[PDB]
């Protein structure tokens, strides 16, 4: 039933404050979500992405969280921040221990 | 800095014909990866459309990493792994911002 999201996030050099800002009002209310497993945010070793790495108890729940007030907010403001679209890749867990 | 936690995703993308090689190769790898000191966590995943088998991995630090990619179980998956895929393993290597425990 479960499943989980990479996000990939190339900020525009004079918006990496601004993307950086935009997730982290994203991880309270998300983690904060019932159907929210985790949420957690990391910068790639070369500091050109940020990534979410996202787990849901169903598809019910990641369609939920797509709909939520603060996920709408940040979908408005995104992509005016960033190199290229987000990278987004939804996952089906094969062998996930928690 | 190294005694700090990282993260890794490491993306493969499969022959059609060579898929069930992959996840038999990628399964090997999970039972001795989770036994490491410094494994928090190493997950394996499909991508939604089904081209992409994708690894999470969570080390208690950049030190515990380096010894990962020099372990037995690795060293055997890296002989083997490219000649089952249409292009290398893309590999990121995170550091946490934001990770809950």
């Amino acid at each position: 039933s479960p499943v989980a999201v990479i996000a990939r996030f190339m900020p525009r050099p004079d918006a990496r404050s601004a993307l950086r800002a935009l997730l982290d009002a994203m991880i309270t209310p998300t983690r904060a979500e019932d159907g929210c497993r985790s949420y957690d945010l990391y910068e790639s070793a070369d500091g050109g992405e940020l990534v979410l790495f996202e787990r849901y108890r169903s598809r019910i729940a990641l369609d939920e969280h797509r709909g939520s007030p603060h996920y709408l907010n940040y979908r408005a403001q995104v992509g005016e921040l960033l190199t290229r679209p987000v990278a987004v890749t939804v996952l089906a867990p094969l062998d996930e221990a928690s």
